[PDB]
């Protein structure tokens, strides 16, 4: 229930997905404009059932699954072994 | 906090990283044994600091971002425009 900086209001389209309005600068945008710490400009996290958690780059309009600032790709650590 | 089913215990590395140890099986896992619905059998979810949530495949020995069943790539969608 984050309040909104001054100028901002939340909407839902047609089929009920929630977004927000920046009245001072006439866009609209997926994500709370106090959640994108860590998010580069232009990025957006999206939550939903369909993909899960993504990201979303509006200038590019462009979808990727990998946090835009997260290394190329991540590690596979095997478990511990066990000990005698 | 969630109990672990007879025969699990939880333990950390030398580094301080915990994880699961299955003592019916005696096989190690980094993710609770209770948590991994909707994940397919030798995948585990992972948190860190480091890379954020991603995911590991045991057999193969591999990690990816996107979540194992996940559609191979998530959708773009532009935030509705503003109406006059």
């Amino acid at each position: 229930d984050l309040p909104l900086p001054p100028g901002w209001s939340v909407d839902w389209t047609m089929r009920g997905r929630k977004y927000y309005i920046d009245h001072n600068t006439n866009t609209t945008h997926w994500s709370h404009p106090l959640e994108r710490e860590g998010l580069p400009p232009g990025w957006e996290r999206v939550e939903s059932s369909e993909f899960g958690t993504y990201y979303v780059d509006h200038t590019n309009k462009r979808a990727q699954y990998r946090h835009p600032c997260a290394p190329s790709v991540p590690r596979y650590d095997q478990p511990p072994p066990i000990t005698y």
